[PDB]
């Protein structure tokens, strides 16, 4: 209902359907600073985040999101942290968690910080 | 070796020296800013939040690492994500996920944003 919850909620959605659906489209959220920290690999820059997710097998993937929590920062940006499962067909792959610092630049919300983590975690 | 990830890096160490040591000690890494979602329940400012911590019903309490990722944010912050597990007394372990969002304000790196959330680590 907040506000922060409120656009933290609907980036969340459109960056998982973007991922399960046209990867591809994924640079259009981030920005040249952005960064990606994937399984302990880093990828520094839209360059390197955008080679990353488009080397992704993923040729099938979907994410599951068990929970999510959002929270305004002082400098009005937007960290959220999802926690969830990500499946193959239907049966389960790895569990996982995800954390987005989300900021508004010429008025549109882009990710600058992106971290995944797998984990066998069943939440 | 990176200067967010060796900043972040003594910020996390210190950060579960304390709440493994003397959780009433915390105020010194949050200000009134401060957002704190634990488990889903959201506090805002030092003193609910040290509240809070302090009130977990546990005496000793242990917090192991297994991994920890660093990014510097576009406003000269540091965003840390963790995940390890958590000994609290005589309760089984479980798995913890946890994210900090790190910003200087007087020549101190507090923590602006604290996000928290236990696996149903079962075994």
């Amino acid at each position: 209902k907040p506000i922060w919850e409120q656009i933290g909620s609907s980036f969340i959605n459109h960056y998982y359907q973007l991922f399960d659906n046209d990867r591809t489209q994924l640079g259009a959220i981030y920005i040249d600073a952005s960064c990606l920290t994937w399984e302990g690999q880093q990828f520094q820059g839209k360059a390197a985040i955008v080679e990353k997710l488009s080397s992704l097998p993923f040729q099938k993937i979907q994410h599951s999101i068990t929970a999510q929590d959002h929270q305004p920062t002082p400098d009005s940006c937007i960290i959220s942290m999802v926690v969830g499962q990500l499946k193959a067909d239907e049966d389960p792959i790895m569990g996982f968690h995800q954390m987005f610092l989300l900021k508004n630049i010429n008025d549109a919300w882009v990710c600058t910080n992106d971290e995944f983590r797998l984990a066998l975690h069943n939440f």
